[PDB]
């Protein structure tokens, strides 16, 4: 669509002028003296007359300064532009000056800035235009706010003024900014694509949308967990297009007295069919409407029955939407779950290691950066903070650079010298002080991601990897061919081993394989909820893993609340999950004897699979995966340590190279201990050539650190495993037969 | 309308509530609707302020207030019937009382017909495909499945649909139509169903689902069958029948799929609560609560409520809260008690007294003209090849 | 002051916090201080009546409008920082939190120090002896 063309530079000194192409003038037929409109980023728009010139390149526009920052364009960036036949002259566009360069001149300035500068041009001057007048040293900008004609102006000098405000500061640019774009968030990319196509595409097209009988939604939970900018993205859904926005705060429609907060609600209600289809955004809803429990007054439950009424009472073609967000989905009044109110939700959670990093990207724009600083060093590491612990780190790491910087930066300078102000860049160090000294993070609860441990972290065990991809990668890779034949698919396997053969390691692998979603679950999270009595709290965490459809949930030795419940309502929540959701329940255990046997009855947890010690293939994997970050001397063999530790447990040969490690580590501090002990300390032959006793793990660490190995699981326990294994059927019967001719 | 009444200040609400029943004498002979009556008339647990009393009163005074000569009724909804002040469930104010429960599946096809009324259609689209899948949806439910199976067809055709496209084009406006493959992706990828409880449909498992066991059939014929299909004969000479078996024997013999047999053949009404719904109510200590499920099926009286493994409550209760309502339901409806079990002898003796549950009837291991119907069973849905024998 | 904006009757202690938050902005960059905010805004369980919870939202709503041009910071002080209601314990109302805790002995001293200022004392009096001591 021949409409939008890139932008570049220009030379020209004229003021509210776009330059178009002449090879091409017959497609948009006019000429020199028609007023065009020109779409900016962010949905802010600004109006120009045409320039015919050879100049500009076939697909670049050579425009000037001001209108490029109107448009809010910079190099790159594809602009449209498009004829508006309703140009009209107007009467009293209101211009104030909005620059710290007036010097203090007050009263009629306007015959020397404004009458000399608009005429013999029909100048289009829209609202918020930004276009400076220069005269006398002093580069005052005009930026209009009322316009009586619609929507831009062509300025008479017959036109009457009305010039009797204080020009002021830049705060009302302060409020024009925080119009903001989609590129203000980050960390929750694919739920702002969801929530995306949940609301624009209603409300860019509200006549298809109705014509066709696809319902628009009347209500979406932003639910989790505070401090992500849970209402900076109803900001942004709201102006990135034409939505008008209405924030009903939480605790403000609290703190008015009784009964005119129904009132406010009601004016709150009124002023979006005021306006256009529109949002309204209201935060922290269990402040004002929570779970029946805590409503103790009655002032409470009238503004509850008051905001479902006002629900209630939408239409369908009213065209607005109502948004809320709290922390959890169960910490709201569930008469306002009900359908055709909140229908939909949305889990804006905490953002992963590579959601993490744009979020401070956002951050650390404003900012001067050294060279040692890494946002992918501080990105893996910090896995569990929210945006608002991050603002908090940044603003940390630039107080942790200023302060390091008040040796020379003293009290007596009163007057600051701008030195610091220009040459002050936060450093690596800086980063990793806010960080690990600082900054405790505001997050404990569970996190869903795709895991990164590739099937190389544990070599071998083709028959586990093969049975696990019949079980788990068919019903996501190939949903298609299940239903040829309409086997139903199972519903998740039981591991079951020694301590320590890689059970995690190897339940996050196929989520890693599959790239589905994968919640974890311990033993330890598991217990508290029967220890505290919460026995019907894992409704919760089953409907989180629903939410994230292709999900693993792994439970973690579950025979830990056999120490004798709750396996009465996680079986009841397993038989209640439906089978099209291709959510899978894999739980390890280490006695597997002492486990109930109602979860091992076939419909709920059926195949039983044997994870026995690592083999020789297998453990020079392990060890060439505990050894990624270490660096190890070339001489090193790790292939000899395969076959000279053959019963070794997977949790055991993790201990040898910490125990190598450590004993490197006691060899580096040793030498820098008596580095630094120099007797006849000439300062003749400096340390120009450094010592680097030990910049890797030599060999005889390791022969060191071997002699302290010891086998954690014994002979009798892999024993009991195997009669196990032959407790278990495992074709207990005839084998090797056939069929008649 | 519910909330609407509670939404204003106070006293004004019993004004609006009087001009609500006024307004009714009138009109002709009416009907007034209140919508989620627990809202303004809960349990009086959680009736805190005076207020609701106040309400609540008012409301109980102009229902019993009412005339036969003004023949105007009223209805209410509520999502269960103990969630209502029990004042208000006595006589002469709500007697009667009626069960628009959950859909089964051939009401899934006509609720989904009326939503997918005013949208173009292909081929590929089988409504009695999803009509048999999605067992456990409302009806809301399947309009936002249309709406959202609408969505997935519209966002198929962005890539040609595309936002430079300013005044949209009406050639997709007369030349969409959704698939079979957007309804499945619309059920299967999304739409979260709203539904757990318990259901009340006819079975369909037919009696060749489980050949043979002949001596079973004909006994459960003469204690299920007969007292519904010939209600009139049992009192010619006045014998009154039983009220239910206890089955048991190995675990996966068909036991349940068994017990859905005579339902299915009596065409009666079955319920099937099953080990793990049981306990949850003695874990939380909800003894109490099965006259709920005990009088839901007395609200569909030829019903066979299906106990499964009621000895797993005996693994040390509520086997004395379904003795007695065993022992308090009547004889006349014809609702039968038939349970199982695994290991029949930790079961609880007095459950097996002679008045609750009699006889003991043993499932075996399937024999040689069973295992041939249990493979023509399983094997309903997947091909097989004419060579394979079974 | 905590209780003395709850001595007030109701309605005007809310008026009596817009007062406070509102001479804040009529002066420079100031700092105000509310000693015991438990008295005030306690644990959510401890909220019998509702002017409680009114005068609790009123002080969020005040928190949380305020401006980064105002450069006016709040304080408070109670005994343990999960004895207050934790909706205002969230971010952008109540973020950082120092521990000013028992002092130590060799902090016991001083302490002591400034409260032997202005009087006369003997010579085998020895401020590191009860330092140490209790």
């Amino acid at each position: 669509r021949p409409n939008r063309l890139i932008v570049d530079e220009a030379i020209n000194e004229d003021n509210s002028v776009v330059s178009l192409s002449q090879p091409k003038m017959d497609e948009l037929q006019l000429f020199r003296g028609d007023t065009v409109l020109l779409k900016g980023k962010k949905r802010r728009e600004a109006v120009c007359i045409v320039l015919s010139d050879d100049t500009c390149s076939d697909e670049k526009i050579r425009m000037n300064r001001v209108v490029r920052n109107n448009l809010r364009v910079r190099l790159g960036d594809v602009i449209s532009i498009q004829p508006c036949p309703d140009v009209k002259y107007g009467k009293r566009i209101h211009v104030l000056p909005i620059d710290d360069t007036v010097e203090g001149i007050t009263g009629n300035l306007f015959e020397v800035y404004l009458k000399p500068y608009f005429l013999e041009a029909y100048r289009p001057i829209r609202k918020g235009d930004i276009f400076l007048v220069r005269g006398g040293m002093r580069a005052v900008e005009f930026k209009v706010v009322e316009t009586d004609p619609s929507p831009y102006c062509i300025v008479a000098p017959d036109t009457v003024i009305h010039c009797e405000g204080e020009p002021i500061k830049r705060e009302d640019e302060e409020e024009s900014l925080n119009e903001v774009g989609y590129d203000d968030i980050g960390g929750c990319r694919k739920q702002l694509a969801q929530i995306k196509e949940m609301v624009e595409l209603p409300l860019r097209h509200p006549a298809l949308f109705k014509a066709i009988g696809v319902k628009p939604p009347r209500g979406i939970l932003l639910y989790g967990p505070p401090g992500t900018g849970k209402t900076l993205i109803a900001r942004a859904v709201a102006n990135e297009t034409g939505a008008f926005f209405f924030l009903i705060n939480g605790p403000e429609i609290m703190s008015k007295l009784a009964g005119e907060s129904e009132s406010n609600l009601r004016k709150a209600f009124e002023e979006a069919e005021k306006n256009a289809p529109a949002i309204i955004f209201i935060d922290e809803l269990d402040a004002i409407a929570p779970k029946r429990e805590k409503t103790h007054g009655e002032v409470e439950r009238r503004i509850v029955s008051q905001l479902l009424t006002l629900m209630d009472g939408l239409k369908q073609r009213a065209h607005v939407i109502v948004m809320a967000a709290t922390n959890r989905p169960n910490s709201i009044d569930p008469a306002l779950r009900r359908f055709g109110r909140f229908d939909r939700e949305v889990d804006i959670g905490i953002p992963d290691a590579t959601g993490r990093l744009e979020i401070l990207q956002i951050h650390t724009k404003n900012m001067k950066l050294a060279d040692d600083v890494d946002l992918e060093q501080v990105a893996n590491e910090t896995h569990g903070h929210v945006g608002a612990d991050l603002a908090a780190l940044c603003s940390e790491a630039a107080l942790q650079a200023i302060r390091k910087k008040m040796d020379l930066i003293d009290l007596e300078d009163e007057t600051i010298d701008a030195e610091v102000m220009n040459s002050l860049a936060v450093t690596m160090d800086d980063f990793r002080w806010a960080l690990s000294q600082s900054n405790p993070s505001a997050l404990r609860e569970t996190v869903v991601e795709v895991p990164q441990v590739t099937w190389e972290d544990i070599g071998g065990l083709e028959d586990v990897k093969r049975e696990l991809q019949e079980l788990v990668q068919y019903p996501v890779e190939h949903p298609d061919k299940f239903l040829k034949f309409g086997m139903t698919p199972s519903k998740g396997v039981l591991f079951y081993g020694p301590p320590g053969c890689g059970k995690t390691l190897l339940a996050k692998a196929i989520a890693n394989e599959c790239q589905a979603n994968f919640i974890s679950i311990k033993g330890p999270e598991l217990l508290t909820m029967w220890f505290g009595e919460s026995e019907a709290n894992v409704r919760e965490i089953f409907d989180k893993a629903r939410q994230a459809a292709p999900c693993v949930l792994f439970f973690d030795e579950l025979d830990s609340i056999a120490k004798a419940r709750v396996i009465n309502q996680i079986l009841t929540e397993m038989d209640g999950m439906s089978t099209k959701k291709n959510v899978f329940i894999i739980g390890a255990t280490n006695r597997p004897d002492i486990i109930d046997p109602a979860i091992l009855r076939p419909g709920r947890l059926d195949q039983l699979i044997y994870i026995p010690l690592p083999d020789e293939k297998s453990r020079v994997a392990i060890l060439k995966a505990n050894l990624r970050k270490s660096p190890v001397a070339k001489d090193v063999d790790l292939e000899f340590l395969a076959k000279m530790t053959n019963g070794f447990s997977g949790a055991d040969l993790t201990e040898i190279c910490q125990r190598a490690c450590k004993l490197a580590i006691r060899e580096s501090i040793e030498s820098e201990i008596r580095r630094e002990r120099e007797r006849q300390t000439n300062p003749s032959a400096m340390e120009v050539e450094e010592d680097d006793p030990v910049p890797e793990i030599r060999r005889d660490h390791f022969e060191e650190a071997m002699r302290f190995a010891r086998r954690s699981v014994s002979d009798n326990d892999i024993r009991k495993y195997e009669m196990f294994a032959q407790t278990l059927q495992q074709s207990r019967g005839f084998g090797s037969f056939r069929f008649p001719s």
